[PDB]
């Protein structure tokens, strides 16, 4: 995934479960019949069955929806009989793109219903389109057919075709479709969590019934051939493919995923995040317009660090260059990048500092070394590991007496007056 890049599209109904509030046969066995009408507008012989929810070929539950809009004979989901007030809903088990929606249904379409969104698993929802056959009339709404931008629309309300008719909304409105699809603008209309359709009112084929030897009857139920719910797996644009999400086990299908295999160094469900160890700059959504990647940055910690965060003060004190921060420096280094060896260490220029062993600790004799004020121990120097000792003792370590002293202890060496060579256990010549 070199540019900017966005997993495949596909229906986000395949596999997962459609809920509906009602579906016909929920008892026991029931009579049911469709009518539709041909060219001169004359009711058709209407095709009758029985329907039972407790048998697979006798059910038309609400998973009858998102099958496969193209098997050998056409399945349906039927709600129970009188009924106006109905609710097909969706829920994702993680965010999703949604791009555009196609109802087809085998009974007259709504005379109302409505289309909307949750962003956030279901706690709140918001509108997407309202369908009837008069917008200002039914939601006091304008009509796009003439508006150009509404939110109504009587385009797919007509009770013609009696069977067939097909409910379409496009969230890839002549706004949407140009600019950056992953800007906030955008993720705004196409990203969800849940898709949510409100039945209002249903609507009799208004036919001509001269050819019917018999008044029409059990027909006032609604009834859907397929809910085809176009869509992809969002990732902010840092994946071209995803994996199942995590406790997700769905329902002869091609399902849609959700968890993105995360590219450009980015990471989280949708890649929102950065990678733990690429904090150095802000994360950013790839531009799907420019094409740009726009890839998380690493932190600099010279191997001494798995994990770093951000810092907007470190941020903006580099130029707006670079603002990470190592987390928990490994190898007894200390520094903003881990730079440095910890007090009690010093550098090993025997070893590359990326070594784990580029640290090296420090020997300094506890009695023998000095120690400066407003400190309860000596650390020696970083650079070279030499210790500062007190009078009269010497070395690197300040764990013996220098030449010409003698008496090794808490206050330095006493100086031997031979004066002369020294024994630093006696002090004799
Ligand atoms: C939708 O609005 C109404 C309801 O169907 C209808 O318009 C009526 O008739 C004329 C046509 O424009 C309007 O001036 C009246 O105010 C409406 N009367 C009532 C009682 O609503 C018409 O069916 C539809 N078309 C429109 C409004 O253009
Ligand atoms: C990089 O941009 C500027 C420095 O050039 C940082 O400061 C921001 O300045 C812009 C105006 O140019 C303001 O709108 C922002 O509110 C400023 N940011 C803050 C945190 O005060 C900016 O912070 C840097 N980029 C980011 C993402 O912080
Ligand atoms: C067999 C059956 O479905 N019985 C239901 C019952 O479970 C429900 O509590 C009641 C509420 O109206 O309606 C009836
Ligand atoms: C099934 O019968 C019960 C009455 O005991 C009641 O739920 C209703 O009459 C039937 N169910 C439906 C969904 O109509
Ligand atoms: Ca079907």
């Amino acid at each position: 995934c070199e540019k900017a890049c966005n997993p495949r599209m596909g229906n986000l109904a395949l596999g997962r479960k459609l809920r509906a509030d009602t579906m016909c046969g929920q008892n026991a066995t029931e009579l049911f019949c469709f009518y539709s009408e041909n060219a001169d507008l004359t009711c058709r012989q209407p095709k009758c069955d029985k329907c039972n929810a407790a048998h697979s070929h006798l059910a038309h539950p609400p998973s009858a929806m998102a099958d496969s809009s193209f098997r050998f004979p056409r399945t349906w989901w039927q709600s129970a009989e009188d009924v106006h007030r109905e609710k097909i809903q969706l829920d994702l088990e993680a965010e999703f793109y949604f791009t555009h929606l196609i109802m087809v249904f085998k009974s007259p379409r709504p005379a109302a219903m409505v289309l909307d969104r949750s962003q956030d698993f279901g706690k709140t929802w918001k509108p997407y389109k309202y369908f009837a056959t008069n917008c200002s009339a039914t939601f006091g709404l304008e009509d796009d057919v003439v508006k150009k931008g509404a939110i109504c629309t009587s385009r797919y309300s007509n009770p013609f075709p009696c069977t067939g008719g097909e409910v379409i909304f496009r969230a890839l409105s002549p706004p949407y479709d140009i600019e950056n699809p992953y800007s906030a603008k955008v993720q705004e209309q196409l990203k969800i969590t849940n898709l949510r359709v409100r039945l209002l009112k249903r609507q009799s084929c208004p036919c001509q019934i001269n050819d019917l030897n018999a008044k029409p009857h059990h027909f006032m139920h609604y009834a859907v051939y397929d809910f085809i719910v176009k869509g992809s797996c969002f990732c902010n644009g840092h994946a071209d493919q995803c994996l199942p999400v995590e406790g997700f086990r769905p329902i002869a299908f091609h399902v849609v995923h959700g968890r993105c295999m995360c590219k450009h160094n980015t990471a989280g469900s949708h890649c929102q995040h950065c990678a733990p160890l690429y904090n150095d700059r802000p994360w950013e959504a790839a531009d799907g317009r420019t094409g740009a990647p726009n890839e998380c940055r690493t932190c600099k910690c010279n191997g001494h660090a798995d994990t770093c965060h951000f810092d907007v003060n470190v941020w903006e004190a580099s130029g707006n260059r670079s603002g990470g921060v190592c987390n928990n420096c490994q190898h007894n280094t200390e520094g903003q990048h881990c730079q440095r060896c910890k007090p009690g260490f010093y550098r090993d220029l025997r070893r590359p500092f990326s070594a784990p062993d580029a640290c090296k600790a420090c020997s300094c004799h506890p009695v023998g070394s000095a120690i400066l004020p407003f400190s309860s121990v000596t650390f020696c120097d970083p650079s070279n590991g030499d210790c500062p000792c007190k009078p009269g003792v010497a070395g690197p370590h300040c764990d013996r007496c220098m030449v010409g002293y003698w008496g090794f202890g808490d206050y330095g060496c006493r100086p031997c007056d031979c004066a002369g060579s020294c024994d630093p256990l006696t002090g004799d010549c």
